[PDB]
């Protein structure tokens, strides 16, 4: 765009390339983002365009600020609050220490006031990831690129030809329910809770079937009892290996009983039984929450 000018690139999102630019008029640095590479044929259907205004609206602190969308030559750019740094890089930075449990239980309280926040305008992001959640020096954090999804529905292999990460995809979704509910982003919220206490990706697929299969492996294959209508779901078949459900103690050491009884409602099957952004905020392992501050070095 004219009234920006670039000041680098921060890499390449699900939707196009996301640079990092200076507002030539404000003079302040924003997180611009080009949107859909090449797949775009039509001149941009009006109905992205409203979608995405109404996410204009949808301020809170732990969502990162939509400040301005410029479709221009029949183009798109939104133009975010801009971060340093994002939480894919900082455990990557914290990984022969670990990310201290206060720090890990600040951040996931007020990645829950965000969702609770979205969750109440029936808004979702629905691809959550360690990438789109971005920190500052304060001690925030803040999730980025909601809303999106729905204005352009997310596909695997991007512009850059990069193959998507289904590590965090509920299972509702791979196993072809299409009218998702705000329990994804509870599931997706799970995984990445388990990622930061342990350090490794919960469960690395990397393929539809093989991330099913992996879910299945820990939490068990799931039935009729725990799942009521699993079997009818479209991609469900009766030839599903049938594995038994591991301990979480197992699963996410050392993490203790509240944080453990707090992530086992979190990754529920049933999309109905799984704990609600609003009721996790009540959970007893929030109790003692602080806010306390990062160490990042930019
Ligand atoms: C390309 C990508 C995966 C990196 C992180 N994205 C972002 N990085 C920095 N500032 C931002 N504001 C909005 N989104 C932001």
């Amino acid at each position: 765009m004219e009234n920006f000018q670039k000041v680098e690139k921060i890499g390449e999102g699900t939707y196009g390339v996301v640079y990092k630019a200076r507002n030539k008029l404000t003079g302040e640095v924003v997180a611009l983002k080009k949107i859909r590479l090449d797949t775009e044929t039509e001149g941009v259907p009006s109905t992205a365009i409203r979608e995405i205004s109404l996410l204009k609206e949808l301020n809170h602190p732990n969502i990162v600020k939509l400040l301005d969308v410029i479709h221009t030559e029949n183009k798109l750019y939104l133009v975010f609050e801009f971060l340093h740094q994002d939480l894919k890089k900082f455990m990557d930075a914290s990984a022969l220490t670990g990310i201290p449990l206060p720090l890990i239980k600040s951040y996931l309280f007020q990645l829950l006031q965000g969702l609770a926040f979205c969750h109440s305008h029936r808004v979702l992001h629905r691809d959550l990831k360690p990438q789109n959640l971005l920190i500052n020096t304060e001690g925030a954090i803040k999730l980025a690129d909601f809303g999106l999804a729905r204005a352009f529905g997310v596909p695997v292999r991007t512009y850059t030809h990069e193959v998507v990460t289904l590590w965090y995809r509920a299972p509702e979704i791979l196993l072809g329910c299409k009218y998702y509910s705000t329990a994804v982003d509870i599931w997706s919220l799970g995984c990445i809770f388990a990622e930061m206490v342990t350090r490794r990706a919960l469960f690395p697929g990397d393929s539809e079937i093989d991330q099913l299969f992996r879910i299945f492996r820990t939490l068990g294959t799931p039935d009729e009892v725990v799942w009521p209508g699993v079997t009818s779901m479209p991609d469900y078949k009766p030839s599903f290996p049938k594995w038994a459900r591991q301990d979480f103690s197992k699963v996410v050491p050392p993490l203790d009983e509240d944080g453990r009884s707090l992530l086992s409602q979190m990754l529920h099957y049933d999309p109905n039984k799984r704990i609600s952004a609003k009721a996790a905020l009540a959970h007893p392992f929030f109790q003692d929450v602080t806010k306390p501050v990062p160490h990042l070095r930019l």
